């Protein structure tokens, strides 16, 4: 009934929602999130875009992170574990520089959202 | 996420001072209590948001004597540090052992006991 935080949103619901798959599979538990990145991308410009919540000037809760080409397709994600035990701020900047650090190595140029640099890094 | 509030706007809001001061830093969080206090019941009471069907933060905890004066806290640091349901269920059961070894009898909310404890 009492709203604790705002939700910001950098992605639409029909990119919240969408379907994708890995052409390479590659997928890591990283602490309390999963990892997920296609292998097969190369040589793009790619942005990490989240749908989460914000207490207090910090990410409180991640719902949803994707990583999208120019081309708006889904070439990564951060997501929380499905049994959802909790992460901070912390856990999340964490699996972010993972999945920059895998998508540079195929020689990806990597950017992330206003919103999340902001709130987490 | 939804904002639970066991406490008050003046009891989150007051100013307490310890007798016998106690502190220590639990993980993410600093718990405080008096050591004087004794033979007494304590409710702890906690004003934190909620997401899915879980803490997600803590605002404040405070320990209440039954006449509503505060002998104990659980805040987070205040570099904020993110914490989760497990570091809020860590902190509060030490904070309830020192208690309970200060011979006080130790009941917690109702919120607390289905989101935390």
């Amino acid at each position: 009934s009492v709203p604790a935080s705002r939700y910001l949103t950098d992605m639409t619901l029909e990119e919240m929602s969408r379907d994708w798959s890995m052409l390479i599979p590659k997928q890591k538990v990283a602490g309390p999130l999963c990892i997920r990145m296609d292998q097969a991308i190369m040589d793009k410009n790619i942005i990490l875009k989240a749908n989460f919540s914000v207490i207090f000037d910090r990410l409180e809760t991640l719902i949803l992170l994707r990583a999208f080409t120019e081309e708006g397709a889904i070439v990564g994600e951060i997501s929380p574990l499905p049994s959802l035990p909790g992460h901070t701020a912390e856990d999340v900047k964490n699996a972010v520089g993972v999945l920059i650090g895998g998508l540079e190595w195929n020689d990806n140029t990597v950017r992330v959202s206003e919103t999340l640099q902001r709130f987490a890094w």
